[PDB]
């Protein structure tokens, strides 16, 4: 059971990790939502009690996630579970011939930056956080969970910056889970299909809704419900470990 | 939850089937143990109470497991789940020069008919049986979950047959999902990396110690009640379809 | 250089295997033709030349494989590599409940046999004739490279049987490798996409045409020589072992 | 045959990029060594001849590599093939209790920056000099190769960031190829195991004589020469697109 443990969520404002928040929230653990301050991560924190606190801070601080890494400590003595749901997409080809465009290094960058450089960046942190804990009587200190994508695997045209953080989220997660081992702290990665969060909501819902008639089964855009109760399921399971789970309808993206 | 579901589970006598059994009965659902008439199915099924029935059958024999099913429907009226347990090993390389010896033929054939031809048997026929079911609210009439293995992906030196029938469970795994997907019947693979059932429990203590040394965390064989635990998670999380799940502790096979 | 190197080719008398074999003969190796007596394979052993021959056979049986390895053998002397082409297909849904239609179990065995068994019955067998030969400079006795399919991937709605018997070869790649290596044989695999061989000709046009408008770059089937090409790289490249290598223009089969 | 080809190879003064070079001029190419100033590229172009100069450059860089591509048109008129040799190496746990110490940010940004992110500014870069070029009789524009690892399927302990920057050029691969394939430009990437260059110089010889003796078959490093055979051989090949080829002896790496 979930009751009792800490949980830091990054992203925790808005789509998968406010779900995931909720979910765990309900079952009577404690969650502390790291995102942004623009965010409305403390309105967030607000509705969802006093088990709930808000940490403003950009993932790809170091200084910040120590600030809100802290602040958990502080507030809840302690970190068990880590969650990674910050991130960010764009949508731009390599290059285009016939318009004679050109994929910008900086957009490439700053995908890169946020979701795999500062999804790192909270791992090496928790992971020091999590060192401290007492071992479980299964020689358990934490669990960290991250988010890739099925771009990972299916990238579609003008996905390559976001491919290649995901990809960089994949490939890393076995590496993390070998460091770790020894300490008794669990790596897992869940890659998402398409789900029905604001991440979506910069698109034409002619684009949204086509995406969603392409699920095999079933046929709709996932509900963030159902990512936070995979990450319920990972968190409860101590032989889960290094591991990338697609969910995502068993759809497979096209160019 | 899996309240009142009806599954049907071969190798349901033993080891990951049975852990699977125990766990959905103690859950509220019904369970037919599906396994060979000489193992200790029946006693298992009287220990589970009601709930649970014993249905002798051979997974290689459409006779067989057509007689199984229709005991099921005629005990439990429909059949909402299907575990696919039923396994053989055998250890035995491709050929050996200093022992001038060559693989049998049959000895690669039997693992296949059980491993892979016996899974796609009942997949088939209980496909056809879920397909009478109406649809739950979610449009959902059945759920198929097949067991694999790692040695799918890192096969060892002398499992070159066993890898031969795990790696083509997962091959089949997502076409068959597209197949079911019209009619809402989801189709998922756990692949277990080394697990404490019978085939390893009844190893010599030092084989066990030097077995679970090999798994990065937690450092011991996996318990047959985590695979049970993956199964209900598959079962209850409605987007989980037409993907494996690795569940071994980040182990990878050496030869 | 493959000069002077003696292959048995299964499948030889066409598609890819023809090619395999006219490349190979073309660079100076000589080459066995080893396919069912209902083949055209005589007609096409003696359009190659006096370098090639023809040995016919089922590759799902033990004396046939062995009367045609004899005959390799007594002909050109010893085997240096082996590729196994010999494949059949089907397309069949696991069930139909439109149709009201299953899919039959000696549809599935068929084509587990043929493509599957088949394969790993000639590996065998012909593992322990180039465990005859002495270790070349490089340690090298022998080269077996097999065909599997992007089936083994994304398997299509009707691709079921065929996935798991390619995703059967797949999985046992590794192993076999794995069992082999003390002896200096290697074993790759490749998987290809979309050809332009007699195997499609039953399809109706349109699929065929439809099938080629999919492939992203170059937008066709591929060629049978390219198949080959790859074969002869594999044959030359001392490094490749134990992988499996799509060749499919970058797709993505779909449902 | 790649004679007449023009091919822009990063890290082309030395190691595997430098082999490839070797190999490419010796076939009848035409070769640009880009690499860093302070690199031997210089004494490595004059070596190879007049069909063959080096372009200082730092592959992070916008403007140097704009320079170092100007520099190829101006010398050989049209670029046709890229490879992507440019890359970096550390050895740092993510977290380590015994020293209690932590991988730093800065580590893993500058492994990204030039593994991943260089590679990105390249091939977009590239790109757009192929795009000037006439498609051939195959509608061919060109073909671009880059440089992964085995590190991005099995990252071993102490290779997170190294990993992360692998697994982003795997997942990356298809989506470029998918952007580039309506103008004919072919993506590829190989995933080398262990090689015999100067990366591994580093270190201990013990380390390295034993991860040499890991390699199943042959048991030994890769030949530089090997990694060269197989650029040349997808650049043959027409039909190699999107796709990622392990040359490893077919190893898989421990923790
Ligand atoms: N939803 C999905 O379907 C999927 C999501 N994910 C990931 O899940 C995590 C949570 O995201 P979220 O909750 O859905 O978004 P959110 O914005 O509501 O919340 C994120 C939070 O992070 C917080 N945050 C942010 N930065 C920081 C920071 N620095 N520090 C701290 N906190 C930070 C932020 O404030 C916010 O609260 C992230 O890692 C996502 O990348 C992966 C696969 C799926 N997934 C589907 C995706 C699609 S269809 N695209 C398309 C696409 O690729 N197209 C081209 C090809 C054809 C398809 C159509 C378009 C796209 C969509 C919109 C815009 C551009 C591009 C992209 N990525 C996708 N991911
Ligand atoms: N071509 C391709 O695109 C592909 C081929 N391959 C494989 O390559 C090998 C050689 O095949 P071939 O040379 O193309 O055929 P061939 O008939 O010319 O040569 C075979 C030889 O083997 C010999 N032989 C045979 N048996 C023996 C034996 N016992 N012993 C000894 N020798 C034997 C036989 O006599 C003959 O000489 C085989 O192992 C194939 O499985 C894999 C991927 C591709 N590949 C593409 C494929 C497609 S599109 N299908 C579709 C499909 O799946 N559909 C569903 C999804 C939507 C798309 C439309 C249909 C299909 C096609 C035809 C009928 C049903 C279904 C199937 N398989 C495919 N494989
Ligand atoms: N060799 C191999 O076995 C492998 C190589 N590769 C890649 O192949 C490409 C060519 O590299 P190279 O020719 O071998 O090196 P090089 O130095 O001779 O040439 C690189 C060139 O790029 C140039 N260059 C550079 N930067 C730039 C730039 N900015 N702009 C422009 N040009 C640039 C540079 O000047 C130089 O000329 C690079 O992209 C490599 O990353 C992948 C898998 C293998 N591969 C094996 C690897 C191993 S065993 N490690 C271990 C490890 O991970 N350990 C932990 C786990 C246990 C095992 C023991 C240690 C390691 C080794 C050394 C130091 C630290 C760590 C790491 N990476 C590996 N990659
Ligand atoms: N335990 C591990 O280390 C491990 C690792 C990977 C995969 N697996 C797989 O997990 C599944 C369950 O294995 P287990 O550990 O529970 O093994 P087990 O031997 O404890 O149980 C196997 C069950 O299958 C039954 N069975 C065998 N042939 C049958 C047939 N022809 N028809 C009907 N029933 C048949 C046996 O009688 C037995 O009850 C198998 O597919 C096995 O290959 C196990």
């Amino acid at each position: 059971s979930v009751k009792g443990l800490v949980a830091v969520i990054t992203g925790g404002a808005s789509g998968l990790g406010l779900a995931t928040a909720e979910r765990l929230v309900g079952q009577g653990a404690s969650a502390v939502l790291l995102d942004l301050p623009n965010s409305g991560g403390e309105a967030q924190a607000k509705k969802l009690g006093n088990n709930c606190v808000f940490a403003p801070a950009d993932v790809t601080s170091e200084k910040d996630v120590q600030t809100a890494l802290a602040l958990a400590k502080g507030k809840f003595g302690r970190v068990d579970v880590a969650v990674n749901c910050a991130g960010i997409a764009v949508a731009s080809k390599t290059y285009n011939l016939k318009k004679g465009q050109t994929h910008t290094l900086e957009d490439f960058q700053r995908v890169l930056d946020v979701n795999l450089m500062g999804t790192f960046n909270v791992i090496r942190l928790v992971a020091g956080e999590m060192g401290q804990n007492e071992p479980d009587q299964g020689g358990q200190r934490g669990v960290i969970i991250n988010t890739a994508s099925v771009a990972a695997f299916e990238g579609q045209v003008g996905q390559a910056a976001y491919s290649a953080s995901k990809g960089g989220i994949v490939g890393m997660t076995l590496p993390i889970a070998r460091d770790l081992a020894p300490i008794g702290i669990r790596v897992m990665t869940i890659a998402p299909g398409l789900f029905g969060t604001p991440l979506l909501t910069s698109l034409p819902e002619k684009v949204r809704n086509f995406l969603a008639s392409q699920v095999p089964f079933p046929s709709r855009l996932g509900d963030p419900a159902e990512y936070a109760h995979l990450v319920q399921a990972i968190i409860e399971n101590p032989f889960l470990n290094g591991e990338v789970i697609r969910l995502d309808g068993a759809i497979r993206m096209q160019p």
